[PDB]
């Protein structure tokens, strides 16, 4: 409709601004003290009757031998993952699609780099305790670092996983992210290679238990392997974990008609029309709906999504952030900074008063008629008010 495809022109902008202000990435720093790396990032699991639980990551690198290592400057990793069943297995198990790159410092080779040019075997062996219920995974495939690539199964070797895969993927080979030409100083993973490095972790699923992962990741011969210990304490018994509440597969389909709908929210950033998003842009966007940003921050939010790292989000990065934002689920807090865009008394409910100070303070010309269009559109309960839970319809596929 007419004032349909005006509510996802508003809504992906928001929704928009909201990824550009959450930090999404694996953020790495060099840790000169244990002449390794830290990193922290926050992973999202889609619980399949809605929702989404969070699990908040704290890791730490340590190369295994005396050699030197390349201890970089602050960037992050990107990752893109597709989970699959491999349809002639019997036993519980996990397919498993990885993409690694590493971006976000801006245009201003180890002796390791070398044992990656090319495809490379991957064995991994985990064995897992979660409050008493104990398991073991073991998991074969092959990583290529020149695309990033990792292709790995993964076999439940005890009978039923007492935890969802999902949970167990970022546990379950960062030595294969591609690394830009500017980037390679950087890359800690590889330059430990072959003697290895010890990869810690614990993991704070909100409002639930917590895993400790302690692994050894070398080359045994010509094989990368991945040994890993995994410890869980204080799950709930019919928590999202134990109760297996999560989504395995998480539909990677985004329509022709969707990607239609985020280019009309890009145009709304892109005034110019040069196909690229610019801090001043940004900036505009932002001022318009009453948030007010330095340079600096505009710079940091760009930084997120910079593929290219060029300093503007061009239209096929900003097509992938709206991707990645429709695949995982947003936090109840996230919808609810993004109502308070629109909710300006703080009252629970948007007026059509409030519709409209957003709207012309877009620059958007519309009667008070469309304008209670809108709101009849999204307005369930009759009030002639938009309240959270009719929002978060509006905020959904
Ligand atoms: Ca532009
Ligand atoms: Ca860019
Ligand atoms: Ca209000
Ligand atoms: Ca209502
Ligand atoms: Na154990």
């Amino acid at each position: 409709d007419s004032s349909r495809r005006k509510w996802n022109k508003t809504g992906h902008a928001v929704r928009a601004i909201g990824r550009l202000s959450s930090l999404e990435n694996v953020y790495i720093k060099a840790d000169k003290q244990k002449n390794g790396i830290k990193a922290n990032f926050k992973h999202r699991h889609n619980i399949e009757d809605g929702g989404v639980q969070l699990a908040y990551h704290y890791q730490q690198n340590t190369p295994i031998g005396d050699g030197p290592v390349l201890l970089p400057d602050n960037h992050y990793l990107s990752i893109q993952s597709k989970l699959s069943k491999d349809p002639n297995e019997k036993r519980d198990h996990m397919v498993l699609l990885e993409f690694v790159t590493a971006a976000g410092i801006t245009l201003g080779v180890s002796k390791g780099e070398e044992l990656f040019t090319g495809v490379v075997p991957i064995l991994v062996e985990l064995d897992g305790d979660v409050n008493g219920h104990k398991f073991s995974v073991s998991g074969e495939g092959e990583g290529d670092a020149t695309y990033g690539k990792l292709t790995l199964k993964f076999i439940c070797t005890t009978g039923k996983l007492p935890v969802p895969w999902p949970t167990l993927v970022t546990t379950l080979v960062l030595c294969f992210s591609r690394y830009p030409d500017h980037m390679k100083q950087h890359d800690f993973f590889k330059s430990a290679m072959p003697e290895g490095y010890i990869q810690e972790r614990t993991i704070f699923f909100k409002d639930d238990g917590n895993y400790k992962t302690r692994a050894e990741v070398k080359f045994e011969g010509d094989t990368l392997v991945n040994r890993i210990e995994l410890k869980g304490i204080d799950f709930k018994e019919d928590g999202n974990i134990l109760g297996h509440k999560l989504e395995y597969n998480t539909r990677d389909q985004l329509t022709e008609e969707q990607i239609a709908e985020f280019k009309e929210a890009f145009s709304l950033f892109d005034k110019d029309g040069d196909g690229t998003i610019t801090t001043k842009e940004l900036g505009t966007v932002m001022r318009s709906l009453g948030q007010n940003p330095t340079e600096a921050e505009l710079q940091d939010m760009i930084n997120e999504v910079d593929a290219d790292g060029d300093g503007t989000i061009d239209f096929p990065e900003f097509l992938t952030m709206m991707a990645r934002k429709m695949k995982y689920t947003d936090s109840e807090e996230e919808i609810r900074e993004a109502f308070r865009v629109f909710d300006k008394d703080g009252n629970g409910y948007i007026s059509a008063a409030e519709l409209r100070h957003v709207m012309t303070n877009l620059g958007e010309k519309l009667t008070d008629e469309e304008v209670d269009e809108m709101i009849r559109e999204a307005d369930i309960d009759g009030d002639g008010q938009v309240n959270y839970e009719e929002f978060v319809q509006m905020m959904t596929a």
